[PDB]
């Protein structure tokens, strides 16, 4: 799992462990992401806080 950080330009290889790609957004994801990176599990929408997740190289 490749995937892409805030620029996704750049991509980093995910640890172990770690088999999503995540973009997280705040208050919606009809805005622009303020955080891309690895994770385990795709954390719930919080009412400030957003993530997409998918699981494929550089989904994110």
């Amino acid at each position: 799992l490749k995937c892409n950080k805030l620029i996704p330009l750049a991509y980093k290889t995910c640890p172990a462990g770690k088999n999503l790609c995540y973009k997280m957004f705040m208050v919606s994801n009809k805005t622009v992401p303020v955080k891309r990176g690895c994770i385990d599990v795709c954390p719930k929408n919080s009412l400030l806080v957003k993530y997409v997740c998918c699981n494929t190289d550089r989904c994110n």
